[PDB]
Formats: C-alpha cells, structure tokens, sequence
C-alpha cells in the first residue's frame, strides 16, 4: 500500500533497541531487547539516574535532535499501551503527569478499548478499527509526531508544530499484567 511503499522515502527507518538500564524496574525487557513486558514483581535493580522510578516507561537507546525517523511496534491484542516520543531530560524521578508541557507526546489503549492521546487534559480518539501494529513518526524540524495504523495506513492521531528544544527518545509505557508483549519491529 502507499504507507508501505513510500515511508522510507519520506522518513529514515529507525532501529530501536529498548534500554534495559531505563526501563522500570516493574517491566521486563527481553534478551534481544526488542520487546517489553510487564512483571509480577520488581526486579532486583539499581535506582541509577537514567530508569524511570514511578512510570512504567522504558525508552530506546538511540534519540534524535533533527530529521525525520520512524518505527513500528506491534502492540498486537494487548488491551493497554501508551507509546510516543519523550525529550531526553523529562522527569524520571518520582510523579509527573505525562503530557507535552512535560516533554511527552504519546498516545495509546486503556481498557480494552479506549484510545486516548496523553493531552492535558486527555482527549478520546476513535479509531475505525483497532490497530495491531502503530508505525511512530517524527519530524524534528517540522515539529509534527504521527502515528498510523501501519497495515491498512490509516491516521490515528499527530501532534503538529511542536517546538522542541530537546533530544528525543522513543518511549514506550505498559501498567498491566498481559500476555502479550510490546513488541518493536525492526526495518
Ligand atoms: C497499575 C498501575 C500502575 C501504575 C500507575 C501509574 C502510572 C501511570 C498512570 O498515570 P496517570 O496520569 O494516573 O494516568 P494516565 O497517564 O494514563 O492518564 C505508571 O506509569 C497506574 C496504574
């Protein structure tokens, strides 16, 4: 279709390799280090600058400070996620709500079956069909985050004309017990 055939042209494929060393400690990261669960307990880790101590975010490795750049994740049946993109410097250290005026810009799946953009406030979307895979992209210069259905192509939501000051990394969140993972794919 024309999301598979002309991404690449537009937008340079990003290999993301989730950083374990950020991820809370509640979250499990696989060996190859492409997919994410949620644990029933904490892992026996450091509290080192760099892991998120109250969200349940990991990040990737690898953050951007210009270009355009995407990736894919297949959140699959799992019935909760929130993905996106975070400034490298947002608070990783005790509560702060999610949101752009703090350096996040995600969207994701509450419940089953309520999309929602992670605005302040929050802000329903609804989708046609529910997506099993959601393709991520960003334009630092243009300042626009979109997300698509990356099978059939369909838009499920940008932010548009964001100023960023800040390295951005992709960042991922799950708070629920599922056997299903978070899974990134590769290009
Ligand atoms: C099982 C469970 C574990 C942890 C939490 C708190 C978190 C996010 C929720 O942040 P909040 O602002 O309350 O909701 P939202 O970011 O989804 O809107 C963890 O990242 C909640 C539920």
């Amino acid at each position: 279709g024309a999301y598979n055939e002309w991404k690449k042209a537009l937008f340079k494929p990003a290999d993301v390799i989730l950083d374990p060393k950020t991820a809370n400690p509640i979250l499990l990261v696989s060996e190859d280090q492409r997919s994410v669960q949620r644990a029933k307990e904490p892992q026996d880790l450091p509290d080192n600058p760099e892991r998120f101590n109250w969200h349940y975010c990991v990040l990737g490795c690898e953050s951007f400070i210009s270009g355009r750049h995407y990736w894919e994740v297949e959140v699959g049946d799992r019935k909760e996620w929130h993905i996106g993109v975070c400034s490298k410097n947002v608070q990783r250290k005790g509560w702060v709500k999610m949101t752009p005026e703090n350096g996040f810009w995600t969207m994701g799946l509450t419940d089953g079956n309520k999309y929602r953009t992670l605005t302040e406030p929050r802000t329903n979307l609804k989708l046609p069909k529910p997506p099993k895979k959601v393709g991520v992209f960003l334009d630092y210069e243009t300042g626009d985050i979109s997300f698509y259905n990356a099978v059939d192509g369909s838009h499920i939501h940008t932010f548009l004309d964001v100023s960023f000051s800040e390295a951005l990394y992709p960042v991922f969140r799950i708070l629920t017990l599922e056997p299903t993972a978070l899974t990134i794919c590769p290009a």
